[PDB]
């Protein structure tokens, strides 16, 4: 086994060297109000990292529109992540518009838990979605051989921030969810006194006192989440590399 | 702060109680040469945790094409357990065909590091995709208020064993990459004669000596992964409960 | 091969969560000058355990008017209490208005010494009669395979209240002791002048120093006990199976 | 608190001096191949500890009938023993049957966990069923200051038996259940399979898969466990005291 | 070997439990201004120990008279001691004027040394005779099967008495010494010219330097103890067998 | 706060110097089937044990045809024995016929807790009783102050042995017993079974259960016990001192 942040607890603190300069986390991006996903590849100057970087700056937009930040953590130079950088820009036509924080000896990667036995040196495809108080929302560990859906990580983090704004769970598949569709879910109730007082105010619909449900979601929140997912979905039109 | 396995490593020998039987992990399953999605969720007779059962149930099929089996994991007894299947069976019209852990001490969920601090005493939304040889490939742990998107999961084991038999690596949001669609990656030259040799070889396409690849994914398992992602971009035809 | 609180110890403090929020024992109920009257059993939906606390429900009244409140205790969830007292309302049309503690890492069920030989994970039938200081005044340890006879501890209760605040022991049987039917004992004399100075004052029925009684019930406390009883003895006029 | 045995273990291997002799528990009984109720008392020559011993004493012919010795347990002296059961012969007309274990150096008391917090010196009104393989099958500790209800360790014993015999769980307040009166439970199934293969069956009276019952125990045998709990309802024509 | 308290040494100060009430060993009788004779038996209800208290309460004015209180000790209940005096008295015709200790754990048993090797549980015929100023000025120690002859016991303290007051020793079988007969011994003397001065006084008779006596008791002193040692030679009259 | 040998241990062994030259105890008389009485005493050249010493002298041939025989202690030299042992022959014409350790180091006195509080350097006034297995069977501590009644002694030995060979308890006082005079106690019945199975034999006299005797004492054996008695009683006709 090996060491992880929880779900719930804090991110770790720690000053971090990027290609942007140096920051301490999660402080800068809670000052901002914002949410940072940090997410960590193996090694700059690799095909999957690449399709995977190139991924986020191409939604990079999507991402701006929720107040989230990016940042990538590798074990690579800042001098190797600019040339990469610079690779991309020049081969692929996409700006990295980002910071990646540079880790040499693996500090940050074993803070993190970012080494499993693939390998001693090279993080896994690691995932932090971090909120604008600086607590870990969800972990996702995808390893060398595959490529994240970076569409995921969007729903993840408009679901979350419609659930705390909102006051409500998200079912599964949300918002195309098999039972209840786009309708967000109420906290199961954890009385008796609750579960009855619920049931009699019929200001929700139900199927039993636990599972009470509505519609809250604007229509534009709902369109914004299923375009993450119609993109997922859509064969590409034209490829980046027929015009490389 | 938490300890778990580590992708890359054997799925913990253990022995669990289930509504099934007994049964060992991961021996059961490599026995029979299947691979297996374990998931926690925190409580039975909860709103989210029923929409995610009932999301697997309705992909049982799928994943057993692949040859992958699913079993659940909470702390409740499996007198819980099969009553909370009886109660989905009747409201819901669906029968759950695969069984579910039961941890009433919190043991297997220990030692899985399933308890993060939203909850001292509930699991939360862990999944653990573990090969045919019992070694854990990816892990996800999404929280209590947020669902999970089960067709990610089926896109994660189809790449996944897709990579290991076509010997290749896969690209971000494949088989919809933006760089080079539904082609799989030639795992990175670790030599400059190696990429020398690949470049002259002339039988992949090559963006650079780090950046090959090729389009060995058949017709038939690319159109299986494409309908995954647009089934879950796809807004329900018919809502479950209406049907009550 | 197992610890236990004793008889004369007060109950040990500890919060509970309950299916009617958190509590305090034994604060909760020393405040209120009440009596509590905690039982555990192994498991929700589990026949047995159902029977029993239909038991308990239709002998709240008896219960309130003692000054005695009920409490359950299981290792299974607030959620999985309130799906079953539902299923009771509903299948047997028994309101259970008593809370239930959900203790689901074993924490008060290890605390109390409820989890004996026949299983790790799930509580025996324990017992715990507490009075209004919070003393613990009986303890009742029944198995998985047995159910409780609930009028035993309307006997247990009631007796040990009049026995306080009449300063009197309580014979086998009572109120219908072969001996002295519904006499009340006087605690036996610690010297030989108490012995003779009693003996000679016309106070008290003897059958020598040490065994003296006499009959302060009223005529009210000695029909409630025995009406408890007849109830035990009694072939159930009609089923509640009869009536679903 | 204080260490005492569980429900589910062997009985402790000790050897102990009784008013009939030294005797092996539980090889005298279990060779014999005879259930044991093992019951104690603070002391000899005290009223409460009286009635019971007669309380046991008119049973004996009923337990004889169930296969069940009894056996006493108090710090006093053989010699006071004796002196006492005489005592009683005397002054009541009445003959202890079976035998009193003396344990004056609190030995067999520390070792059964009988000497609580009422006292340091004197055990509390403690009660070990113990079956033909030794093995104990229920606890009951009563305090000083309340006499047993004898008729309750009847039912006990008398169910236990039933529940062994005929491969059933025993419902609250046998045979007088409000929900089956003298039915008896089917362990409830432990899997989704053999919950179903129930059901589908027909073969037994069910509410749902884990409540299922039928009518095995004969007449007599139902008709024992009444006259048991009868006797307890029944107020006594004669008093033993009219008969110095 | 074992520990006991030695002649010279204050009495053990401890609080015992008898069947007077509880009392402050030697505090009790010090502050009375009078001697005391602690005696331990076996048991209540044998007949050796039933002898030895007939004959010390036959013998308790003779103690009195001499400013002398009697307290027994035994590791039996209060409730055993009320109920041994009781038969005592309904069988023999004697009642049992003094205390008895009851020490059921035997904690004043090992403080006095008196468990030995015949018993680990009861108590020898141990006997400690203790002044005013609550010093042991004696102590015989006789085994279970051997009764005391108690006008040694006042033969000894009415010897003491008239020693420590008339500042002397007193012969072997006082007052009835085959030298001296009544007389009593003058402390040897410890240096010549008291040797000397001793001799040419003429003040004592006196067979040599270290040997002087005169006879000092009154008439009264010396008859009250040659009447112990005869009741002690005479046959009894009658016998209180053949009354009952 | 000294360690003392015990009723019931073998005499500890010792290799002792005594002015009959060296002797193994208890050895040299457990060889000749002989009983012994060891009797320390302060000092050689004191009165009280003079007269102490002349008395034990006196009962010399009395001890022997009980088959015992004497050993004095004391911590003066061999020389000193002798030379006290002279004067007595001289001034008061009694030999001594037994031997006297002598203890100049208090190795004895230390080992049998003899050394007191009344004097750390001379021994007390002890009196160990043992039997032909070489076993302590009575211990008498008197002090420095108060000479032994030595027909006492004598009496305890007779008892003794008549209980040992007769298989009988003494009660107190025997032979002149207030109850049974000369009779002789059957140890008390220790089950039921005994109990009832005495009362009705009429074997023996019996007050109760537990208390049954018989005179089964030789008229000789009593008289040699009365005559012990009738000396210690009698007022010595001519005192020794006279003819000096």
């Amino acid at each position: 086994p090996g060491s992880i942040p929880l779900i719930g607890e804090r991110f770790p603190e720690m000053e971090v060297t990027t290609d942007h300069g140096v920051i301490k986390l999660p402080d800068h991006y809670v000052s901002q109000g914002k949410w940072f996903v940090l997410f960590s590849h193996p090694a700059d100057f690799t095909p999957v990292s690449t399709t995977e970087f190139v991924s986020f700056a191409r939604r990079y937009e999507d991402f701006q529109r929720l107040g989230v930040d990016l940042i990538g953590l590798s074990v690579d130079s800042v001098f190797s992540h600019i040339a990469w950088k610079e690779w991309i820009e020049r081969h692929i036509g996409v700006r990295i518009p980002f910071p990646i924080i540079a880790d040499p000896q693996g500090t940050v990667a074993r803070r993190l838990g970012l080494l499993h036995a693939e390998s001693a040196t090279h993080t896994v495809r690691g995932v932090f979605i971090v909120d604008a108080r600086g607590v870990i929302r969800t972990m996702l560990y995808y390893p060398m051989e595959l490529g994240r859906l970076v569409d995921e990580i969007l729903r993840i983090v408009k679901a979350l921030k419609l659930g705390d704004s909102l006051k409500r769970a998200v079912p599964a598949d949300w918002p195309n969810n098999e039972i209840i569709g786009e309708g967000l879910i109420v906290p199961p109730p954890t009385t008796e006194d609750q579960a009855r007082a619920r049931m009699e105010s019929g200001q929700y619909r139900s199927l039993d006192w636990w599972f009470s449900w509505d519609t809250p979601a604007s229509r534009d929140d709902v369109e914004e989440a299923r375009r993450y997912l119609r993109r997922a979905a859509e064969k590409p039109a034209k490829l980046l590399y027929e015009e490389a």
